[PDB]
């Protein structure tokens, strides 16, 4: 079956997704575990999280299709100490409100070495990733490919991989594919080749069941542009043609897509509608 939602506002709760899910014509999403200003962020209360979880079971919620996404503070790659053990601290909290609301996985971007070398950036980013892992338990940490902006570490999948093949706990680390991202590092998936490459180079650097998570963005920019600037679906350089190539594999079936596409749950269950008439029209199966 089709696994796709949006990434969902915690403003009014945590306990509220579930329902907000379902009404925008959702099966899965994505959250921020919190909203928090500086570099120290509260857990959920054990009354929070109870409400989250029964309401996850009222609406038959796959606990597979449900992630939360870390904030644009943390920098395990960062050139500064004090950034990167702040980064380090913050994200262990965020692993143990992971826990706390029962959800499995917690997507990063890798991080930006601000200029000083992606070589050294990379072996930062797996240090963090080292203290973080282990000192914590059963959350699953997310690598997501990002734009090839300043010094974003990830705008190819050969670095997430080599980020994961130096962490003590391989097992978790897994891959989150962003199709925006993607497409402004030259992952062209408007074209089948283009999947099929997408699909053999995953398969290769980490394996098919490391993929967790689609991140379903149009761009606003052309291919290759490394812009990073999210579209609606169809409304960008991917369009409906390219997201119905996309979407006729089942290997990317198989995978949650989330929506971080501009607005919010208005605008998500618009983008949702888009995609199955975009499967509709095209005569995808399913
Ligand atoms: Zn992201």
């Amino acid at each position: 079956m089709i696994k796709i939602g949006a990434h969902m506002p915690i403003s009014k709760g945590f306990d509220r997704v579930p329902q907000d899910t379902v009404n925008i014509g959702g099966n899965s999403f994505q959250i921020f575990p919190h909203n928090a200003r500086s570099w120290s962020a509260k857990l959920p209360s054990d009354e929070a999280a109870t409400k989250f979880k029964r309401e996850m079971k009222k609406h038959g919620i796959d606990w597979e299709n449900a992630f939360c996404h870390s904030g644009y503070l943390i920098n395990l790659a960062s050139p500064k100490d004090d950034i990167w053990q702040k980064s380090v601290e913050l994200l262990k909290k965020e692993v143990e409100i992971c826990r706390k609301l029962g959800i499995r996985y917690l997507n990063i971007h890798p991080g930006s070495h601000l200029g000083t070398g992606e070589e050294e950036g990379i072996d930062r980013i797996v240090r963090g990733l080292n203290e973080v892992l282990n000192n914590t338990e059963g959350v699953v940490i997310l690598l997501e490919n990002v734009s090839q902006k300043g010094g974003n570490i990830g705008y190819k999948l050969e670095q997430l991989k080599k980020i994961r093949d130096l962490v003590d706990q391989r097992d978790r680390v897994a891959i989150t594919y962003d199709t925006c991202h993607g497409f402004d590092s030259g992952y062209d998936i408007t074209k089948k080749e283009g999947v099929e490459a997408l699909l053999n180079e995953i398969e290769s650097l980490f394996g098919l069941e490391r993929l967790k998570m689609i991140h379903l963005n149009d761009s606003k920019y052309p291919l290759g542009a490394a812009k990073d600037r999210h579209e609606r679906i169809g409304s960008g350089f991917i369009g409906e043609e390219g997201f119905a190539v996309f979407f006729s594999f089942k290997e990317i079936q198989e995978v949650p897509w989330i929506l971080e596409t501009p607005g919010g749950n208005e605008e998500h269950a618009e983008d949702i509608k888009k995609v199955f008439e975009i499967i509709e029209k095209f005569g995808i199966e399913v």
